[PDB]
């Protein structure tokens, strides 16, 4: 709470303000999760209650699909696991609510259980969340209804559903204020709601970073903050040019960024770096390849749900072949396809393929992103772990050290993830 304040940020609604100075790597505040969910694919790898990544995980006898550190965690998570335990077994293979429906069901359960202001709502309350209901078109309003139907379909037993479709308000609120809990390699662990953290506005030049210590959100300065200065995070991936960033912010958050980077368009020429080839491309040759680039990102986005790894790798190489003609290999659109391919090799357990892609990525990655970037820290981590795994321990230790350098600021020097990497350098 201390040394910070809620205020009306002009043309940004409510926001967070500093009342004291903050230095690079300082914890402004922590926020316990108000409501949270462990992602289906991480069940058994982490405790459902505290999110501890351990090996001696005790399975829920009643459903065989919830794992905990012990019985104390099992007991504590029951008021929330109660919502899914029996349904999972009764519906079996037919149990498929989206993580949004899963999280929203828990928000409804927390309101029944704890109607009072929670210690997660010191400055902002879930009830007070911005919905953007008024800007929702007929397509978006319909998607919320598909999700309201699922909430009724699967969580009808223990929940008393509110008013009309003032559930449309709750779903829109989660869509606009919800959080994704990622791991040290930026892999999806789950979804949560953090009220006080949701008060911070967006900047493509963030002065803070949100990291997670179990289910607790921690906010640390990645730039020096002086009194009266507004505290800003990044809502989106900062690799992309101004237009791309702004299309994402408009679609998901109903606003346009007017920050230094968006006003100036500084990193745009380097991000979409054109080959300095004998006879230039032409204005329309760039614009046609950028239209092709965006299309292939989205085509791969779709494809990955239904194509084989080799089919998926072919898309990467053939996209990079067509674009190679116009675009430099440092070009963000080239980097995207290389990252995707690295991801495919990792899945196939092709460690050399993944390492040979990661090396091509890291240098332009560091350049296109800010100084302390989780995107670059995790890329150093994947590289260090690929090196260490393949027995190239010199290069592994250097890449792992590079990761730790960023993490000491973003995660804090005393973070479990950092003690884990240090123990990776000690043994192997
Ligand atoms: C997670 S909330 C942040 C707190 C918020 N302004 C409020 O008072 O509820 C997200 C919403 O805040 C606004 N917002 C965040 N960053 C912004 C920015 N840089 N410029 C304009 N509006 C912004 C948009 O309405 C966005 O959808
Ligand atoms: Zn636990
Ligand atoms: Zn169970
Ligand atoms: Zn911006």
């Amino acid at each position: 709470l201390g040394g910070l304040e809620r205020f009306c940020s002009p043309g940004k609604g409510r926001g967070l303000r500093a009342l004291q100075p903050f230095q690079v790597g300082d914890l402004l505040f922590s926020c316990p999760a108000y409501a949270y969910v462990l992602t289906v694919n991480e069940r058994g790898n982490h405790c459902e209650y505290c999110f501890t990544r351990k090996e001696g995980l005790s399975k829920c006898g009643r459903c065989k699909q919830a794992f905990y550190c012990n019985v104390e965690c099992q007991k504590e998570d029951w008021p929330m696991h109660k919502l899914e335990c029996s349904p999972m077994v009764v519906f079996g293979e037919n149990w498929n609510p989206s993580e949004t429906v899963r999280l929203t069901a828990r928000i409804l359960a927390k309101q029944k259980i704890h109607p009072e202001r929670t210690p997660s709502e010191k400055l902002l309350a879930v009830k007070e969340f911005e919905s953007h209901l008024d800007k929702l078109d007929n397509e978006k309003k319909d998607l919320i209804q598909s999700d309201i139907a699922a909430l009724h379909h699967f969580y009808s037993k223990h929940l008393e559903f509110p008013d009309n479709d003032s559930l449309v308000v709750l779903f829109a609120q989660v869509n606009c204020n919800g959080f994704t809990i990622e791991d040290e390699e930026l892999s999806h662990l789950g979804s949560a709601i953090f009220p006080d953290v949701a008060l911070m506005n967006h900047s493509c030049c963030p002065n803070v970073i949100v990291t997670y210590k179990g289910t607790l959100a921690e906010v640390r300065a990645v730039q020096e903050i002086k009194p009266g200065e507004e505290v800003f995070t990044s809502y989106i991936d900062l690799l992309y040019p101004t237009e791309d960033r702004n299309d994402r912010l408009r679609d998901s958050y109903f606003f346009t960024c007017e920050c230094q980077e968006c006003t100036t368009k500084d990193k745009d020429k380097a991000k979409v770096e054109i080959r300095k080839l004998s006879d230039p491309p032409k204005a329309e040759a760039i614009r046609d390849m950028v239209r092709y680039a965006r299309n292939v990102i989205e085509e791969f986005r779709r494809a990955k749900h239904y194509k084989s790894p080799s089919e998926l790798l072919e898309i990467c190489e053939l996209s990079q072949e067509k674009m190679s003609s116009v675009f430099e290999d440092s070009n963000v659109y080239m980097l995207h396809m290389m990252y995707q391919a690295m991801g495919v090799c990792l899945y196939m357990q092709d460690w050399e393929g993944a390492l040979q892609y990661g090396q091509k990525i890291i240098k332009p990655y560091s350049k296109h992103y800010p100084l302390y970037s989780l995107n670059v820290a995790s890329m150093w981590l994947k590289l260090g772990r690929l090196y260490m795994g393949l027995e190239h321990k010199a290069a592994g230790e250097k890449a792992l050290k590079k990761a730790i350098a960023i993490m000491e600021v973003a995660h804090g020097k005393d973070h479990p993830y950092i003690s884990e990497i240090k123990q990776e350098i000690e043994s192997h």
